């Protein structure tokens, strides 16, 4: 009935301009490699058990949700569930192995992966299958160019519509909500520059992050540069989109462990142990693929979402303490304040303005960098997220610890263009 | 918490060497096309609404649940959930949608993905969530060359590790199996091609099957048919595998209509509904992606799911009056007959010799032609599965209804080289 987070495990997020990736001209290049999807997979399994207490008693999780997305195309591989009961013992041949023969599988619905995969293994606990469940997100996307991850990435989209209006699909879909948040002044590219600057801000302080050495002024973010390009191709909205708008292209994994009140007690805890979390509620909406609703300064389905979830937590967005939101464009997390209902609609411009939203803010939001800097790895965020709010109300987040704990956190994944939404209401215990 | 099989749909299963399969041959070549995915999930959520009673009140599904394999690469298409959600008006510019909003999302483990789906749906159902929900499962296969195609279904394998045996890795795989068969005496190629007689006998009663208007004989099974070609370039495992042991490469979709208690009173139903068969127990095994059993006679994870359903249910193989299982190739037949406990270690071949798992036979097996001569649209075939039992239940199959009604069946779905397996147990009411 009850779901706690026990524990889980965030992987370095690595791509380009990261010093842990290894490309020509890192002092390992030809020497050592980047981890393949597996190697990711199995730091993650590894790593979840080894910070949720199940070392030596694994055999004690009842099923594992893997979330990924595009595993198939930059990797040639799919049915990551057997993939995962193997990764507990990856590279130690013909050991024992505690999660054989127990349930698994992969859930879909591009960046929402992650999210999904925590629904369902709650779906799981409160259905009499599962006391314990493992939910992992994993993604690598480096093997491949960045026109070529544009089309891969496109798969978010409705591939037969969409794919034509430029090889970033994703990347144009938001320079093409910006356009016309521009028009009805909704907000400006100067507030979508103030996200960016956060977001390295905060990412200097995390040694996770994607771009955790790379420093950036606001100036920067606001196109003074000349390398923050305008990188699209289509001529309709090019103008609106810079690279500093725009999330990492990066490899990395995090997963979290899951407890009903039974599983708890398997554990030897109890359900006011200070090192838990409580899920007070998740919920997930999901539109038409197919169809775009005309006001694009409104995120309608991670607004449904989130006011599903709060509702079901009985709370209102002025009690959250903190938030991880789906910053996918700088433009996407302005709109996530606003559908999240930390700002009514047409004031998210007042948030970013005032510093509400930073580390020092009322309500911090994505503390250690979000997909902007901490970086994307698409199967790993919507975990990735539910951990971030579970390490700052357990005060593990070091340089970009917030000095009050915070009490309610929720967290806000998306899928596609506002298609998939998946929000969750955490409370501190 | 009981779960009911309210109704649900069945596509023509198409592609070369079927009538309704349109290529440079057909009389609509060059005027009409096969249907895309999205065409398909349409049609596949359309029929099973329709048939399933919700005509005009499909606002009171709760929720969606896709299975689907390869849809990523074979129609550059994920994110099916969002897809889902706009199939029931799909064409329909604008018009009013009662899924608007309503989770959903694509579950995956390979040619195990459809009953991975009912999983994830019946779940849902145990657990608050939902009390009716629509699992359906999709798949477009044609749209690559055969090679192309083979590589596609490699995802399905440890890639890294098997990819190198054969461009066909996966009937590799199961060729691979054959020789070490073979070698133990276990069964032999001539008990294989009358696996395949039988299905294509059952299939020539089936106007679903999409080799419903191929006749083959026992001896062209057997290999006297010049046509019956041992495709493989493995030398090692060549001698082992014929085209007539290996199941279709096929396009097409399935669904089902799932309800607890409650979802059976909104819709004005009482549990002793006659159009009703109950789920009496589900369940889900999954091994190693990258370790591989010794006995090759022996498909253990199929075995542990079949035996966890059975003994949820409280019944044993011997009490089963029709089963559906997952051939994807007459040497998976014969270890699924093993599996699901019908026959003892080394004893398919008496079932098979002796004519016990034909139309006329005590446990008649696959009755509308199983993967070989119905199909395998992949993502589908475990959600075909169940409604074939459903169909022999409600008396639906008309050329191939069993003479005597079923009162107890059993499904079994496995994804990969039995690396993933979900079987229930169904009850007519
Ligand atoms: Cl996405
Ligand atoms: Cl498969």
């Amino acid at each position: 009935s009850r779901v706690f987070i026990v524990g889980g495990h965030i992987t370095p997020f690595v791509g380009k301009g990261s010093p842990l990736f290894i490309d020509k001209k890192h002092p390992d290049f030809g020497k050592k490699k980047n981890m393949t999807l597996e190697e990711i997979l199995a730091t993650t399994v590894q790593g979840t058990m080894e910070h949720s207490g199940l070392s030596g008693r694994e055999g004690i999780v009842d099923q594992v949700v893997v979330g990924n997305f595009l595993g198939e195309l930059f990797s040639s591989q799919g049915h990551l569930g057997p993939a995962a009961i193997g990764s507990l013992t990856y590279g130690q041949a013909g050991s024992k192995n505690p999660l054989m023969y127990k349930p698994a599988m992969r859930v879909e619905g591009a960046s929402a992966s992650g999210g999904l995969a925590v629904i369902s293994a709650m779906n799981a606990l409160k259905s009499g299958s599962a006391d314990i469940t493992l939910a992992v997100g994993v993604e690598v996307q480096t093997t491949a160019s960045a026109r070529v991850g544009g089309d891969y990435l496109a798969r978010a989209a409705d591939y037969q519509r969409q794919r034509q209006l430029d090889d970033f699909t994703f990347p144009c879909l938001f320079a093409k909500r910006m356009k016309y948040i521009a028009e009805h002044n909704h907000f400006t590219m100067e507030d979508t520059a103030r996200v960016a600057a956060k977001a390295y801000a905060n990412g200097n302080k995390n040694p996770l992050a994607h771009m955790h050495t790379r420093k950036l002024t606001f100036e920067q973010c606001n196109g003074e540069d000349p390398s923050n390009v305008k990188f699209l191709g289509n001529e309709t909205y090019k103008e609106y989109l810079r690279m500093t708008d725009c999330s990492q292209v990066s490899d990395g994994g995090a997963g979290v462990v899951l407890a009903n009140e039974e599983g708890l007690r398997k554990m030897g805890l109890s359900p006011n142990d200070s090192r838990l979390v409580e899920i007070k509620s998740i919920a997930c909406a999901v539109s038409n693929l197919y169809e775009d609703p005309d006001d694009a300064c409104c995120m309608f389905t991670s607004r449904q979402a989130a006011q599903k979830a709060l509702s079901m937590a009985n709370i209102k967005p002025s009690d959250l303490n903190v938030a991880e939101v789906h910053d996918c464009f700088t433009i996407a997390e302005m709109l996530m304040y606003e559908a999240l209902g930390i700002a009514e609609y047409g004031h998210a411009k007042d948030l970013i303005r005032n510093g509400d939203t930073t580390l020092e803010g009322r309500i911090p939001v994505n503390t250690g960098g979000g997909l902007l800097s901490f970086g994307h790895p698409v199967g790993a965020t919507g975990i990735k997220q539910i951990m971030e709010v579970y390490r700052q109300m357990k005060g593990q987040c070091e340089a970009y610890q917030m000095k009050k704990i915070p009490a309610l956190g929720a967290t806000l994944n998306m899928g596609g263009d506002d298609k998939t939404a998946v929000s969750a209401v955490l409370q501190n215990i």
